[PDB]
Protein backbone atom coordinates (compact mmCIF):
# COMPACT_ATOMS: atom_id res chain seq x y z
CA UNK A 1 0.00 0.00 0.00
CA UNK A 2 1.41 3.87 -0.75
CA UNK A 3 0.67 6.38 1.64
CA UNK A 4 1.69 9.80 1.63
CA UNK A 5 3.14 11.61 4.79
CA UNK A 6 2.90 15.53 4.73
CA UNK A 7 3.11 18.79 6.58
CA UNK A 8 0.72 21.33 5.68
CA UNK A 9 0.61 25.59 6.71
CA UNK A 10 -2.37 27.28 6.22
CA UNK A 11 -3.03 27.05 2.79
CA UNK A 12 -2.02 23.65 2.56
CA UNK A 13 1.81 25.29 1.85
CA UNK A 14 4.64 22.76 1.93
CA UNK A 15 8.32 22.92 0.97
CA UNK A 16 11.71 21.43 2.20
CA UNK A 17 11.90 20.89 6.39
CA UNK A 18 15.67 22.48 5.99
CA UNK A 19 13.75 25.30 5.34
CA UNK A 20 10.05 25.38 6.83
CA UNK A 21 9.69 28.34 8.69
CA UNK A 22 7.89 26.62 11.44
CA UNK A 23 10.15 24.54 14.09
CA UNK A 24 8.62 21.42 15.06
CA UNK A 25 10.49 18.33 16.87
CA UNK A 26 7.07 16.32 17.63
CA UNK A 27 6.45 16.45 14.04
CA UNK A 28 10.18 15.20 12.87
CA UNK A 29 9.35 12.55 15.88
CA UNK A 30 5.89 12.14 13.84
CA UNK A 31 7.93 11.80 10.94
CA UNK A 32 10.61 9.19 11.84
CA UNK A 33 7.77 6.82 13.88
CA UNK A 34 5.68 6.84 11.12
CA UNK A 35 8.57 6.01 8.12
CA UNK A 36 11.21 4.15 9.82
CA UNK A 37 11.49 0.73 8.79
CA UNK A 38 9.32 1.54 5.33
CA UNK A 39 10.79 2.97 2.06
CA UNK A 40 10.63 6.40 1.19
CA UNK A 41 10.04 8.17 -2.25
CA UNK A 42 10.84 11.40 -2.92
CA UNK A 43 11.69 13.72 -5.28
CA UNK A 44 15.20 15.19 -6.15
CA UNK A 45 14.66 18.46 -4.25
CA UNK A 46 13.66 16.99 -1.78
CA UNK A 47 16.55 14.72 -1.32
CA UNK A 48 18.97 17.41 -2.03
CA UNK A 49 17.05 19.22 0.60
CA UNK A 50 17.45 16.62 2.85
CA UNK A 51 21.62 16.07 1.80
CA UNK A 52 22.05 12.07 3.50
CA UNK A 53 20.24 9.20 3.55
CA UNK A 54 17.25 9.28 6.26
CA UNK A 55 17.89 5.83 8.13
CA UNK A 56 16.34 2.87 8.91
CA UNK A 57 14.26 3.85 5.67
CA UNK A 58 15.08 2.54 2.16
CA UNK A 59 15.46 5.74 0.40
CA UNK A 60 14.42 6.11 -3.29
CA UNK A 61 14.60 9.47 -5.36
CA UNK A 62 12.42 9.22 -7.92
CA UNK A 63 13.85 11.17 -11.23
CA UNK A 64 13.83 11.91 -14.93
CA UNK A 65 18.09 11.77 -14.95
CA UNK A 66 20.49 9.28 -13.93
CA UNK A 67 21.29 9.20 -10.18
CA UNK A 68 24.34 11.48 -8.62
CA UNK A 69 24.84 9.43 -5.50
CA UNK A 70 25.47 5.61 -4.58
CA UNK A 71 23.51 5.92 -1.50
CA UNK A 72 20.26 6.18 -2.57
CA UNK A 73 18.64 4.15 -5.03
CA UNK A 74 17.52 6.01 -8.46
CA UNK A 75 13.80 5.77 -10.09
CA UNK A 76 12.37 7.68 -13.06
CA UNK A 77 8.69 6.88 -13.12
CA UNK A 78 5.80 5.58 -10.24
CA UNK A 79 6.08 2.82 -11.65
CA UNK A 80 9.55 1.65 -11.47
CA UNK A 81 9.30 3.75 -7.75
CA UNK A 82 6.94 1.27 -6.36
CA UNK A 83 8.48 -1.69 -8.39
CA UNK A 84 12.03 -0.70 -6.84
CA UNK A 85 10.01 -1.16 -3.17
CA UNK A 86 9.01 -5.27 -4.08
CA UNK A 87 7.46 -6.61 -2.13
CA UNK A 88 6.75 -4.57 1.83
CA UNK A 89 3.46 -3.73 3.58
CA UNK A 90 3.37 -0.05 3.08
CA UNK A 91 5.81 2.35 0.67
CA UNK A 92 5.73 6.23 2.22
CA UNK A 93 5.98 9.38 0.02
CA UNK A 94 7.57 11.77 1.05
CA UNK A 95 7.33 15.00 -1.27
CA UNK A 96 7.92 17.28 -2.80
CA UNK A 97 5.04 18.77 -4.49
CA UNK A 98 4.76 17.37 -8.23
CA UNK A 99 6.10 13.76 -6.46
CA UNK A 100 2.48 14.16 -4.15
CA UNK A 101 1.12 15.16 -6.91
CA UNK A 102 1.66 11.91 -9.00
CA UNK A 103 1.43 9.55 -6.12
CA UNK A 104 -1.92 10.75 -5.22
CA UNK A 105 -4.10 8.42 -7.05
CA UNK A 106 -2.26 5.66 -5.51
CA UNK A 107 -2.23 6.50 -2.37
CA UNK A 108 -4.73 4.82 0.57
CA UNK A 109 -3.62 6.90 3.38
CA UNK A 110 -2.70 10.21 4.09
CA UNK A 111 -0.46 11.05 7.42
CA UNK A 112 -1.07 14.95 7.81
CA UNK A 113 0.22 17.40 9.90
CA UNK A 114 -1.82 20.40 10.26
CA UNK A 115 0.19 23.35 11.17
CA UNK A 116 -1.50 26.31 12.69
CA UNK A 117 1.07 28.91 10.62
CA UNK A 118 0.65 30.88 7.87
CA UNK A 119 3.83 31.01 5.87
CA UNK A 120 5.33 32.77 2.66
CA UNK A 121 6.13 29.34 0.17
CA UNK A 122 4.10 29.02 -2.88
CA UNK A 123 4.54 24.81 -2.82
CA UNK A 124 1.32 23.13 -2.20
CA UNK A 125 -0.27 19.76 -1.14
CA UNK A 126 -1.90 18.11 -3.65
CA UNK A 127 -6.15 18.85 -4.17
CA UNK A 128 -8.02 16.11 -2.72
CA UNK A 129 -11.51 15.40 -2.42
CA UNK A 130 -12.43 15.20 1.98
CA UNK A 131 -15.47 13.28 0.94
CA UNK A 132 -13.24 10.29 -0.28
CA UNK A 133 -11.78 9.95 2.81
CA UNK A 134 -12.30 9.06 6.78
CA UNK A 135 -10.28 10.36 9.15
CA UNK A 136 -9.30 7.55 11.66
CA UNK A 137 -6.92 9.73 13.90
CA UNK A 138 -6.47 13.14 15.04
CA UNK A 139 -4.16 14.92 17.72
CA UNK A 140 -4.18 18.09 18.26
CA UNK A 141 -0.93 19.54 20.79
CA UNK A 142 -0.25 23.47 21.61
CA UNK A 143 2.74 25.00 20.95
CA UNK A 144 5.54 24.61 23.82
CA UNK A 145 9.08 25.84 24.52
CA UNK A 146 10.38 23.47 21.69
CA UNK A 147 7.52 23.56 19.22
CA UNK A 148 7.22 26.69 17.64
CA UNK A 149 3.68 26.40 16.66
CA UNK A 150 0.55 24.70 17.26
CA UNK A 151 -0.49 21.27 15.18
CA UNK A 152 -2.62 18.95 14.53
CA UNK A 153 -2.02 14.89 13.41
CA UNK A 154 -4.09 13.32 11.59
CA UNK A 155 -4.29 9.57 9.57
CA UNK A 156 -7.27 9.39 7.10
CA UNK A 157 -7.64 6.38 4.68
CA UNK A 158 -9.36 5.97 1.45
CA UNK A 159 -12.41 5.18 0.96
CA UNK A 160 -13.56 6.10 -2.23
CA UNK A 161 -11.72 7.00 -5.51
CA UNK A 162 -12.66 9.62 -8.55
N1 LIG B 1 5.24 15.05 9.04
C1 LIG B 1 6.09 15.64 8.14
N2 LIG B 1 6.05 15.28 6.88
C2 LIG B 1 6.88 15.86 6.02
C3 LIG B 1 7.81 16.82 6.41
C4 LIG B 1 7.87 17.19 7.75
O1 LIG B 1 8.68 18.03 8.16
N3 LIG B 1 7.00 16.57 8.59
N4 LIG B 1 8.68 17.41 5.46
C5 LIG B 1 8.92 16.69 4.19
C6 LIG B 1 9.94 15.56 4.35
N5 LIG B 1 11.21 16.16 4.74
C7 LIG B 1 11.96 15.71 5.82
C8 LIG B 1 13.31 16.00 5.86
C9 LIG B 1 14.09 15.58 6.91
C10 LIG B 1 13.50 14.86 7.95
C11 LIG B 1 14.34 14.36 9.06
O2 LIG B 1 15.46 14.81 9.26
N6 LIG B 1 13.80 13.38 9.80
C12 LIG B 1 14.49 12.71 10.90
C13 LIG B 1 13.95 13.13 12.27
C14 LIG B 1 14.60 14.46 12.69
C15 LIG B 1 15.56 14.23 13.83
O3 LIG B 1 15.12 14.27 15.09
O4 LIG B 1 16.73 14.02 13.60
C16 LIG B 1 14.17 11.27 10.60
O5 LIG B 1 15.04 10.31 10.91
O6 LIG B 1 13.13 11.04 10.06
C17 LIG B 1 12.14 14.55 7.90
C18 LIG B 1 11.37 14.98 6.85
C19 LIG B 1 7.63 16.07 3.67
N7 LIG B 1 6.78 15.47 4.71
CL1 LIG C 1 4.67 10.55 17.34
CL1 LIG D 1 10.90 16.94 -4.65
CL1 LIG E 1 6.84 24.11 27.55
MG1 LIG F 1 25.91 4.45 -9.37
MG1 LIG G 1 -0.07 19.88 -7.07
MG1 LIG H 1 -4.55 17.54 -8.54
MG1 LIG I 1 -18.60 7.91 1.55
Amino acid sequence: MISLIAALAVDRVIGMENAMPWNLPADLAWFKRNTLNKPVIMGRHTWESIGRPLPGRKNIILSSQPGTDDRVTWVKSVDEAIAACGDVPEIMVIGGGRVYEQFLPKAQKLYLTHIDAEVEGDTHFPDYEPDDWESVFSEFHDADAQNSHSYCFEILERRHHH
